[PDB]
RNA sequence: AUUUUUGUGCCCAUCGUUGGCACUAUUAAGGAAUGGAAUAUAG
DNA sequence: TATATTCCATTCCTTAATAGAACTAGAC
DNA sequence: GTCTAGTTCTATTAAAAGGCAAG
């Protein structure tokens, strides 16, 4: 049930004195500087380990023994750590030597992983262990016994300890409880238990552990037992009792026994250390004396990279054992045939070098049908042949050759519409060899050779040291606060200072590096959004509550936009341009202080202050947990529905639901609330501007833009074309240039577009790449309409900086041409620094767009829920599972297009700010067919699938909408289960508008458009329906978009609706049943 | 402990009317793809 | 136009980690 | 009375009696 998050705020150092700010930096350096000789000192602890120190462990992740001895003892990491590098052949007899046995599957698949072998290579760890024992002389007994030691109280192995408690239990010389008084103590209680195993109260469960302490209170009970720590379960009974709150409790006692006797292992020793003496003096030599804190600080660090490589590494090779195990073997005799086309003569090369073959070089499972219409030929051909009996059998035979070669292209051409084009001299070889190999077997033997190198090629981590980051707070670290306010308030006070300011100051106990010794200082940091949702305070008398979610946000009920004084908003007009934001944000906060409108903050000691220090630059990071109960019983799901172009959508659906529009779902009554788009609307002057879709002004207002391009481009419109059959075509770009130069058009889609025919004049001007550097700079920076000075959030926006960045590489892959020495980022950086400063600005920029539109997605969707969980109650956010979207199997164009849905990165920053509210949940589920189920009707009881839709008039329809409707009559058989619904949907069309397949099967567009046109007319209809694959419409059984108007396709009334928002009800109703289950 | 000028960013033919907005940080590798130049091949 | 490779660059996502809790002797 | 710097804390995964007569 609880649930704990982080929040996040990040602030700006305000310097102090030089002299003040190098005693902090002073002590990040040494913390720094320290870091990296834990980080050698644990790789040796862990090079150490055997099966006697391991003997008798836990059950752990399926690990065996050999692996966790491997992973410890060897380990990659680059070439240039001292430790001394291990050749990959030598693992296994290495590891026999330090084992005493050869190495089991598990340790045997880590050592042949992957790596890079010019960055990383295997190091021996049991070697590190060696030099530690030789350089400190420590014994290898008393080593092995300290080692034995350190883990069992997990200071090396699979689950670590914290690293305070690692340094406090190995290096702390404080007063330890006794540990054999507590293992005593354990057993009597564990003895008295047996001896009264029926017991069921409390009061009784109590009174035993007080007559095995021999004590009569918890107080004594603990001095005795447990003098020091924190509160063991089994004397938090006792103390509860003593309270009062734990007094009707249910007793387990064989739970409490089996609990008791499994941490009797721990205080069976003293934890008597024989080398952390000598390992201490090593330590102060290097990073000065021991400190707790220092120590801790400097060993979280370094423990970090190595614990979480181990576990990430053990599960690697685990994994590679399934996946290795789920590859058939049996069937590399038929990739070894496959693979035999490298060696035939369809496959040519001048050093006849192969490469993998993959699914898609035979078009994937698609080779079948390909065969079956290949053998038919065949079979006419091994029928007709009886009837020749000619000098010319030659004439025939060939005609069997040349019509193979058309059936394996028009496959070939016909997968490549929508897919990676099948390699046809691979196929024709297959042919060839029909009698060597089955068909289904050529399919499971290509399959073989691509699954075989996926799975051998996959890397192993590399065990990389961190750059570190230093932790101050209340408790269990450096110690580090922030000035509270009320103590901010009385500061002020006590200074005949104002009594609020924009400053918020930490205190912390550093190290001083002249004396070695600890100083508590004051800092001062900046941060606007931390002062107004936190550290502002709420000094007027009667302010209002604090809120549920402790952030005082919009989000959270706290608009922060009070009436402005006249003197307030003089102040906003009479600051600089660059403070003008930060001031009106910070003028704006006062208002509200003044005013009483701003909420009160419970504040606590809950906020980490992080430290991390690159060069002279401070980065502060003040962190807090965010903590949440689970709120299982959902009265509402709300379906969101992620989209590439098109606006992404939301729908909600009352659960429990009872009145007027109420629906029987399967015995679940539910009711949809409502559905709608994700929009995000930034005001201008008195218009608004949706940043997800907006695709910039028209032309008709970028005249001198377009004319100033249209200029620069006429004095190179001059180009020429490789594909022309032979001689080249001289085509010119000046007419392409005036298709997107329409008054109509909008001004991304033709700033996007020029880029490309600028690439293409360069592509055809490579001599004169240098002369495109003034008209670039004006496109995509200096420009008033440049790149860089307008974009929206719209899909557009992103693919044109996707594009500027395509013709930066053009213009600098041209300008550096030459017919060996590679072109680097230094090359270019010289030879064009400005070219390159705006590559990089462009990368920084779309960068940042992608967050931003994350986030505002996520904002949105996070509204939304909370807005219907404060109307109706607990809210479950349910989003399509998406993945594995790009693949090598598909063209590039789909990959490139692919890339920008941002469907996973919306839900992760969704599921993230869903941490920080109670009544929200959030899960993925499966989007198969949520765009053609019909909402409501679909498992209700039975399957309901419909084609997706698209209106438009006679004149708009295209040739391609003729193809596509009779593609969808074809009546060849589809392994797509949506072919169906589009033939249904096809079907449904000719009997809706009275026509027949010879109508439009055969009619020129133009006569389609007529009949279209006569009986639209007819019917006194403007436009007509039709399905279409990614159709914006869907004809529902309910009026699923408020818009919808009623319809009444092939007999039947359904809503047209955005197929969009039926897509996001859909998402809602997928498992529905399990979560109110 | 006082700096008083800044947490990070997003949108706009008019960059302001107080213009409109939004947001968990860091470390490190791995995975899957993309762009550019050129090479080989192919009907 | 397709395939495939090499080299220089890039994006989007995933998965190992860090951002401790509760306590008391002893220092004020 | 307070505050810090030091300590230990959490899983669950236990064993064996019980079930049978005269002696």
């Amino acid at each position: 049930n609880a649930s704990e998050t982080r929040k996040a705020y990040t602030t700006k150092m305000i310097p102090r004195s030089h002299d003040r700010m190098k005693l902090l930096g002073n002590f990040m350096d040494y913390l720094m500087d320290g870091t990296p000789i834990f980080f050698e000192l644990w790789n040796q602890f862990g090079g150490g380990i055997d099966r006697d120190i391991i003997s008798g462990t836990a059950n752990k992740d399926k690990i065996s023994d050999d692996l966790l001895l491997a992973v410890n003892w060897f380990k990659v990491m680059p070439i240039n750590s001292k430790p001394q590098g291990v050749s990959p052949s030598n693992l296994a007899n290495l590891f026999q030597q330090y084992s005493g046995s050869e190495p089991d599957i598990q340790a045997q698949e880590y050592f042949a992983s992957n790596f890079d072998t010019e960055k990383h290579q295997w190091k021996d760890m049991r070697v590190e262990y060696e030099r530690l024992l030789a350089e400190l002389q420590l014994s290898r007994s008393d080593m092995h016994h300290d080692l034995k030691l350190m883990y069992k109280e997990k200071c090396i192995g699979l689950s670590l300890s914290t690293a305070h408690y690692i340094t406090s239990v190995m290096f702390g010389t404080g007063a330890k409880n006794n540990r054999q008084t507590k293992h005593q103590f354990y057993s009597k209680v564990i003895q008295l238990l047996e001896e009264s195993t029926q017991i069921n109260s409390v009061e009784q469960l109590a009174s035993i552990i007080l007559k095995a302490g021999d004590c009569d209170s918890y107080r004594k009970l603990r001095i005795r037992c447990s003098r020091k720590g924190a509160t063991p379960s089994i004397l938090k009974i006792v103390q509860d009792y003593e309270l009062g709150t734990n007094h009707d409790d249910e007793v387990n006692v064989p739970s409490l026994i089996a609990n008791l006797k499994e941490k009797l292992g721990r205080f069976e020793y003293e934890c008597e250390w024989k080398c952390m003496e000598k390992i201490k003096a090593f330590l102060a030599s290097k990073v000065g004396p021991y400190y707790l804190g220092s120590y801790s600080a400097m060993l979280e660090n370094a423990l970090s990279p190595i614990k979480g490589m181990t576990t990430k590494n053990c599960k690697f090779v685990l994994k590679q054992i399934d996946a290795k195990n789920d590859i058939k073997y049996e069937n590399e005799p038929f990739g070894k045939i496959v693979e035999g086309f490298f060696d035939s003569p369809y496959f040519e090369s001048d050093t006849n070098v192969k490469w993998v073959l993959h699914p898609h070089h035979i078009g994937e499972s698609n080779i079948k049908t390909l065969w079956e219409d290949l053998n038919a030929i065949h079979s006419k051909y091994e029928e007709d042949i009886a009837s020749l009996s000619e000098d010319k059998k030659e004439k025939r035979i060939k005609v069997y050759q040349g019509d193979v070669c058309q059936t394996i292209n028009t496959y070939c051409e016909e997968v490549g519409k929508e897919a990676k084009t099948p390699l046809v001299q691979l196929l024709r070889y297959l042919y060839s060899r029909k009698d060597d190999i089955a068909v289904d077997k050529i399919i499971d033997g290509i399959t073989f050779l691509s699954k075989k190198h996926k799975v051998e090629k996959q890397k192993i981590n590399p065990v990389i040291q961190k750059y570190p980051s230093f932790n101050f707070g209340n408790n269990s670290k450096l110690l580090g606060k922030i000035i509270s306010p009320k103590d901010k308030l009385k500061h002020n006070l006590k200074c005949n200072r104002n009594q609020v300011d924009n400053y918020i100051w930490i205190e912390i106990k550093v190290l001083n590096t002249k004396t070695m010794r600890w100083e508590k200082h004051h800092y001062a940091l900046s941060s606007t959004r931390f002062l107004e949702e936190v550290y502002y305070p709420a000094t007027s008398e009667n302010p209002p509550d604090a809120l549920a979610a402790r952030f005082r946000t919009k989000t959270n009920g706290y608009e922060g936009k009070p009436a402005l004084s006249a003197e307030q908003i003089e102040q906003i007009r009479s600051a600089p341009v660059g403070l003008r934001k930060v001031k009106k944000r910070q003028m704006r906060l006062e208002a509200a202080r003044q005013q009483n409108l701003l909420p009160r903050y419970t504040w606590g000691k809950d906020f980490n202050i992080n430290i991390c220090k690159r060069g002279n630059n401070f980065e502060v990071t003040l962190a807090t947990k965010v903590k949440k109960k689970k709120e299982k019983n959902y009265k509402v799901v709300l379906g969101y529905d992620a989209n590439i172009v098109r606006k992404n959508t939301y729908a909600a659906i009352e659960a429990h639901a009872n009145g007027d529009g109420v629906i029987d779902y399967n015995d679940l009554p539910v009711k949809p609330i409502e559905s709608g788009f994700v929009t995000v609307e930034s005001q201008v002057r008195d218009k608004s501007y949706d940043q997800l879709s907006y695709n910039g002004v028209k032309l008709l207002y970028c005249k001198p833009h377009v004319e100033s391009r249209r200029s620069f481009l006429e004095k190179y419109r001059n180009g020429t074309m490789k594909d022309n059959r032979g001689n080249n075509i001289q085509i010119d770009f000046m007419k392409d240039f005036e298709a997107i130069a329409d008054d109509e058009t909008s001004l991304y889609y033709f700033n996007m577009k020029y880029c490309k025919l600028l690439q293409s004049s360069i592509r055809n001007h490579s001599s004169q790449a240098k002369e495109y550097r003034e008209e670039i700079f004006e496109l995509l920076r200096d420009g008033k309409l440049s790149v860089l000075k307008l974009s929206s959030l719209s899909n557009l926006s992103f693919v044109m900086f996707k594009v500027a960045k395509s013709l930066i590489g053009t213009y600098f892959g041209h300008l550096l041409k030459k017919p060996a020495p590679p072109i680097t980022d230094e090359d270019k950086q010289k030879a064009d620094p400005e070219m390159f400063a705006l590559r990089l600005a462009l990368e920084e920029k779309r960068l940042n767009k992608v967050k931003s539109k994350k986030e505002v997605i996520a904002n949105k969707i996070v509204a939304k829920a909370l807005e219907l969980r404060d109307k109706y109650g607990p809210v479950l956010i349910k989003g399509e599972n998406i993945s594995d979207t790009t693949k090598k199997g598909k063209k590039s164009s789909t990959n490139s297009f692919l890339m920008d849905w941002l469907a996973r990165g919306v839900a992760n920053k969704v599921k993230e700010m869903v941490m920080m509210h109670q009544g929200l949940e959030f899960v993925e589920v499966n989007p198969n067919f949520t765009s053609h189920q019909d909402p409501f009707v679909h498992k209700n009881p039975e399957n309901t699938f419909r084609a997706r839709y698209s209106r438009c008039t006679p004149s708009e329809l295209t040739e391609k909408n003729r193809k596509e409707i009779l593609s969808f009559l074809s009546d060849k058989p589809s392994k797509r289960p949506t072919n169906a619904y589009y033939n249904e949907g096809a079907m449904a069309f000719l009997a809706t508008y009275g026509l027949k397949k010879n109508d439009v099967l055969g009619v020129s567009l133009e006569k389609f458009k007529q009949i279209m046109a006569n009986i639209l007319h007819q019917r006194s209809e403007d436009q007509l329906l039709f399905p279409s694959r990614g159709g914006m419409f869907y004809l529902a059984t309910y009026k699923l978009d408020a818009d919808a108007t009623s319809v009444n396709w092939n007999g039947k009334q359904f809503w047209v609706c955005n197929a969009d928002l039926v897509a996001a009800y859909n998402v809602g109703l997928v498992d529905i049943q399990k979560d109110f289950k």
